[PDB]
């Protein structure tokens, strides 16, 4: 029998209203583990490149990680996968909370949606009971608001609900899916969900979930908890607060945001304010945050409590975590009070807290320059704050100028013209990046910006420190108990690495060292997004409780399959290449893999070419970014190599 | 991980030439075991009643039993299922030999064909490699002949081949599938295969097949091999050799056919020859058999060697077992030399050995009577023997009157008319029966002739004795060591049974007694056809090694699921009802459940009514043969009851 996984999925046709439970192939588990990996397998051989994002044949997959529903601490992530309406590439999005584990308790590993529903509806799951309900009375309702009404309707107080706001219903290219203190935020997956007339997905589960090696599996679980205690008694020395400990960026706990407000760019990723964090500002923000934060809350089976309930006066309560705390504030040249109030509106609407702020600031720059006229913004209010609330409503409704801005900075500038493309200066593969315009070229981050399939920098980094220690004693101390490294050489790299001089960036670490680092950091994220493990306890923070050495044990004891360190490394490489192959088939080439032209002020073309060339070699790809026939056959992806040749993507010989 | 079964099937669309391996649902195994069981499930919810047998939507399935490819002695049966072109009902047909086990070693449980290939093809399976080959150079070739050329083409001497003959290609309604010394013979499965344009299925396998509890399973295997040694040293006293030991009827060993020739109707189930077995006949048949029989051969993993390679002077070699040894002979009022000769042609042509002889025999009665003219048989030889060879050619080619006769006796008489219906007197549901026209009504066999879904009396009988003993001492001796009975009450039945007196047929055994006997006998067959076990070691002979008490142990140790006598009983009841439900949906009713009008000289209309009334009650059926909503709900077949009501077959309460 199957373990960790349930071995079953739901196939839903929203056009015919048909529902079907189908057993999964156990071979898929051995090759692609689960979550993102198996999502990639499904999208590959069911979604050909001729399928458009808002086409009925486009798929919307809700996947619970392999180890979700087990006692594994923090393992609770949902992986939503589809074809992005913004980037035209694959879009996988992660969501925390309690939804994924509930699905497992209901008896399912995934839910795959195809076609479209003519009427607004939501899916109701209660163990073996599955049905489609009408949701017309929920039209326009906010994401969180929607969940509460449903749980009253069905009389299921303990059901978990993933819903879309008005933004998703109106197919905003950066619309999200909201569930309590969790969000599948990026990729426009909310736009696809709305396009299919799917207002929400409600699931309740009370079945058992089994593991293969009970005693052994709980042993590793306790080993993690013990490490979390010890780790939280020994934070990383001389790092900032929101990087010393475990979990997601603890921005709800720490009031200090000097690193953020003085190193990140305000507005449309435009302005840098070196001396913003004054005493008056630090006190005003701490007061606002103490009054707004009700409680620090956690996800399922996790003690880190990264999120927080936010209560602004005269506004409904919503939940928040990580960097969305500042994006609306910094993009509007305002304060933390404004940011918390508009984030409430945006979370209910279901918008990406990264792109949305940059799109609105992008619009005001165009209005400032004169590329957009005041006639495009009728009835526009005077205040800077009021203008953001104004433009926010225009976007979610796709009203007038809001209809164009609802497509993202790339497509909006494309349609606007008149030099609007010049102000879309912060995109990679048509996707907005973090507002960061640094001085000196970073050889490690350059690679992560160019090749990251998530196209987000915060979701590929983690395991290697972002900066070197000034003193050698500090490095020797760090590498002392750095048991998470796959190889001793990662310790030796950090020892030699210095902030200034003959061993500083961009010329050090070397090109070969950078490639190895990027490959390791990326590998841990892909393992996380297949197992369902929150990165906060794994691939994100320094020296995590989960790593390349005990992960194989969790899989073996949990799922009952043969798994070791090397076999796991190869597995992660397998469906990370498959994801790559999916984007190749959709027209992605080396040309698309370049950072923004103004991302760094000091550029080194010859070093950057050597970096991307060497990294491709390590991955086993072409000098155009395409996985060769040799590496594909070696990975067990022969059917990919055949289709590449047949499609002319790869040449025979 | 799955056990005994491989857990995969092959989905092949012949019209599109697509090949696909699909993991199965382990719940189907729990409810329907496998083989014939799971095949019924597949046909039920994929082949609705509006589908024609020669429609491309009709399915042809090759299933290997649950315990095929395991060390279990005699377990190697293939189960072919489809919708019969002759009866318009469900058709399942069993084939022995070496084919099923081979499929298991390749890594598959079933092959499921849909659609029609426009050109003659065959499927080549070698482990993970599966491809469709052009087979136009094989057109017209015989089943066995086709096999040898194919194996040489592929350089695969250890490959197993199931093939159709010309008869299958020309969609003769009783065309068969031949696999060396084994054949799927009845129902017209060869017709559907030819109709789809499938000449053969070649399979080679070299993969491991695992069992769950090794030590316990091989222990069970050793228990059977012991019982076989002891059974062969103790044949059932006062029973003729062919039916006094294990295996299929050993007619290839025993020359003595006094019982058959003097009790079975020669010709068109017409002539009883009470004193046919003379000294001169016996010596002649003995001489022919001794010179013809090259060697007694077995199936995979069995020591009984029921088969015999037959070599007639001037003819190629073929394999034969059981009763075809007499059918062609008796139908033509000929001898054994002719029988063995023509049966070589018939086997290579791919024809059923029960119907062909009766069909040809039926035609000559119509010619003798006047309904058919010499004009219908142009080029008709003068000799009896030469006429049968002539009409055999006409049928396989569907040439002239061979087109009409190729549809069977039921439809032939329907189309011929002019009173030809009267000579189609040996039918049940448009399916030719054994040439048996006894004197006194047998209550036990009456119920079997009416309800058996195979519609063939020899594939439902077995566990209970066909006749009583003259002496009580004989009865007491037999029931002393009769461990295979499901209850003690069977022992008491046999003891009371007498050939003459108050305790003789038709009045004894009683109606309730007769029902319990038919139920037991039928149940054992369905377990065999699901597991893949040969009836010659189970449901066919008296006191077999496999039985209702040790069968659960095999299923548990073999497949690794829970099982016991009562669960197994109900499990067999579940998919016997399912098969019953499939034919009810195709229009079958009580009216169709009647033996030939002249099957018994002495009839008892009132007893016959009570007999069937009672049997329907034990089954849990209506007074019209249809399974009640209750028993369907009780068997976990709730989906069936719903559709029945929806279709109006069952009144809503
Ligand atoms: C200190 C760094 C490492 C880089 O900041 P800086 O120190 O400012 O580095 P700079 O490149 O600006 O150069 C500084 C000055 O020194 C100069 N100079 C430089 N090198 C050299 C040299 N070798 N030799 C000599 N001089 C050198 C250089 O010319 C410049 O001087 P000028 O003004 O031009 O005259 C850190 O702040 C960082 O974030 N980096 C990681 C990358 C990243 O973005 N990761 C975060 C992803 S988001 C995330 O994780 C998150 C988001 C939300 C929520 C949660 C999480
Ligand atoms: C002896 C029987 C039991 C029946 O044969 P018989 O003895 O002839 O039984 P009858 O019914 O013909 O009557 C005889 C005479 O006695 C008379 N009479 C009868 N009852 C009574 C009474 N109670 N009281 C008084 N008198 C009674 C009756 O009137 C008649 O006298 P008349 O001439 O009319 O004046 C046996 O031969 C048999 O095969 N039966 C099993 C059923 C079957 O067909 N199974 C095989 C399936 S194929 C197979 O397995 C296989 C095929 C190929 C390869 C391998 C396998
Ligand atoms: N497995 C996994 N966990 C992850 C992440 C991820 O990308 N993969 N992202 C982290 C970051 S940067 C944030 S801001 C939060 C957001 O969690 P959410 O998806 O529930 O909103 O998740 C964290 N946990
Ligand atoms: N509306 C909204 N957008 C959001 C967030 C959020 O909490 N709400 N979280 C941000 C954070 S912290 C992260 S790490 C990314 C997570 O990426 P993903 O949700 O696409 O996997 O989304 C960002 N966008
Ligand atoms: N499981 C099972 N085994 C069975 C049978 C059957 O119907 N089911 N038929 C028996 C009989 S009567 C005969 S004659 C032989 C025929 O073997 P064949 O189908 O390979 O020609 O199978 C024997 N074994
Ligand atoms: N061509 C051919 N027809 C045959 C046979 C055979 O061996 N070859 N077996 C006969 C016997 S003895 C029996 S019991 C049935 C078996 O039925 P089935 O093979 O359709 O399951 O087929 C009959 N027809
Ligand atoms: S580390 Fe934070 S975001 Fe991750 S599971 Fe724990 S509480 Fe949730
Ligand atoms: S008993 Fe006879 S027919 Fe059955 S498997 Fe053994 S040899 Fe073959
Ligand atoms: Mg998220
Ligand atoms: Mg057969
Ligand atoms: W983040
Ligand atoms: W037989």
């Amino acid at each position: 029998m199957r373990y960790a996984e349930t071995g079953y999925v739901l196939e839903v046709d929203l056009t015919k209203g048909s529902i079907e439970r189908v057993a999964t192939d156990p071979r898929d588990t051995e090759l692609y583990l689960g979550g993102l990996g198996t999502n990639a397998k499904i999208l590959w051989d069911r979604v050909p490149p001729e399928v458009e994002p808002f086409s009925p044949e486009n798929l919307l997959i809700f996947a619970a990680g392999l180890l979700c529903g087990t006692p594994a601490t923090g393992c609770n992530r949902t992986i939503v996968s589809t074809v992005s309406p913004q980037t035209k590439l694959m879009a996988f999005s992660m969501m925390g909370g309690f939804w994924a584990p509930e699905l497992k308790y209901a008896g399912y590993d995934k839910i795959i949606f195809r076609g479209k529903s003519p009427e607004l509806v939501y899916l109701y799951i209660n163990n073996d009971k599955v049905e489609i309900r009408d949701a017309s009375h929920l039209k326009g309702k906010g994401a969180i608001e929607t969940a509460e009404i449903i749980k009253k309707e069905l009389n299921e107080p303990r059901a978990q609900v993933a819903a879309i706001g008005k933004a998703g219903e109106n197919r905003v290219f950066y619309a999200s899916i909201e569930q309590g203190r969790s969000s599948a935020s990026r990729g426009g997956i909310g736009a696809v969900m709305g396009d299919k007339g799917l207002k929400a997905v409600v699931v309740r589960g009370t079945k058992d979930l089994c593991v293969a090696k009970p005693e052994e599996y709980i042993g590793l679980c306790n080993e993690v908890l013990d490490y979390i205690k010890h780790r939280e008694e020994n934070p990383i020395p001389d790092v900032m607060p929101i990087l010393a400990g475990l979990g997601s960026p603890q921005e709800m706990k720490v009031h200090d945001e000097k690193w953020h407000t003085e190193n990140f760019n305000w507005g449309n990723a435009r302005t840098r304010r070196k001396d913003f964090w004054t005493d008056e500002v630090s006190h005003a923000w701490e007061k606002t945050m103490d009054k707004a934060r009700t409680r620090l809350i956690s996800c399922y089976n996790c003690p880190m409590k990264c999120g927080a309930t936010i209560s602004m006066e005269g506004l409904p309560t919503y939940m928040m975590k990580c960097f969305t705390k500042l994006t609306y504030t910094m993009a509007a040249y305002s304060d933390l009070d404004f940011g918390l109030r508009i984030a409430q509106k945006a979370t209910e609407y279901g918008l990406d807290g990264f792109s949305a702020p940059q799109v609105m600031a992008f619009a005001f720059e165009l209005l400032e320059k004169g590329i957009l006229k005041d006639s495009d913004f009728p009835g526009l209010p005077e205040g800077n704050e009021e203008r953001f609330f104004y433009l926010l409503d225009k976007i979610v409704n796709r009203d007038g100028i809001g209809d164009i801005l609802a497509n993202g900075t790339y497509w909006a500038a494309q349609e606007i013209g008149n030099g609007a493309e010049d102000y879309a200066h912060n995109n990679i593969k048509k996707h907005e990046q973090l507002p960061l315009k640094l001085s000196m070229l970073n050889p490690i981050y350059y690679l992560m910006y160019c090749t990251g399939e998530k196209i987000n920098i915060t979701q590929i980094e983690g395991q290697f420190p972002q900066a070197p220690y000034p003193k050698l004693e500090q490095r020797e101390a760090f590498v002392e108990d750095w048991i998470q490294v796959p190889d001793e050489k990662f310790k030796k790299i950090f020892l030699e690495w210095e902030p200034r001089g003959e061993k500083s960036m961009p010329n050090f670490p070397t090109v070969d060292m950078c490639c190895d680092i990027v490959d390791w950091q990326e590998m841990m994220h892909y393992i996380d997004d297949a197992l369902g493990q929150c990165a906060g306890l794994s691939s994100f923070p320094l020296k995590p409780p989960y790593h390349i050495h005990n992960y194989p044990k969790f899989i073996a004891a949990g799922a009952g399959i043969e798994m070791d360190t090397e076999k796991l490394k190869k597995a992660a490489k397998r469906y990370r290449t498959l994801v790559r192959a999916f984007n190749i088939r959709r027209g992605m080439r080396r040309v698309d893999e370049q950072p923004p032209a103004n991302h760094w002020k000091n550029r080194f073309p010859e070093l950057e070419k050597e970096l991307l060339d060497s990294y491709y070699k390590l991955k086993g790809w072409n000098d155009d970014g395409i996985p060769t026939k040799e590496t594909l056959d070696d990975l067990g992806l022969g059917y990919v190599g055949d289709e590449f040749i047949k499609r002319g993507i790869l040449s025979a010989g």
